[PDB]
RNA sequence: GGUCAAGAUAGUAAGGGUCCACGGUGGAUGCCCUGGCGCUGGAGCCGAUGAAGGACGCGAUUACCUGCGAAAAGCCCCGAC
């Protein structure tokens, strides 16, 4: 997040996936994850690079034409 | 009252039947927004920038279906609200 890459092409976000999506799969597990905690902070930030790879093949298509 | 007597013929009927009360899994009529028939008026497929429709596909479950399968209930934009 956010919609900040509406103006930034330079492969920095290239490893942005390595951020929270690295051990939130280690919170996506069964038990000791979040039942009464803040359960929602999983696939509520898993569209973290999804629906954001749009205008990424319809904007980032900027190669040379 | 009584000894004797037959004559006269009486109830129960284990079970049942003429009549009522209380009743079944089943169940139609009265009746119910979608589900069927005949129809007016319009519209009347997409097409290797690849279609009908299926198979196996996401939400702390997913199996008959909504969308979509991994960017699977949905994303540019303008817009309704």
């Amino acid at each position: 997040k956010p919609s900040e890459m509406r103006n930034l092409q330079a492969t920095d976000f290239a490893k942005e996936i390595d951020a929270r999506k690295k051990e939130l799969m280690e919170l996506r597990f069964q038990a000791a994850a979040g039942q009464l905690a803040q359960p929602h902070r999983v696939r509520q930030l898993r569209r973290e690079v999804a629906q954001l790879n749009t205008v990424k093949a319809e904007l980032a298509r900027k190669g040379e034409q």
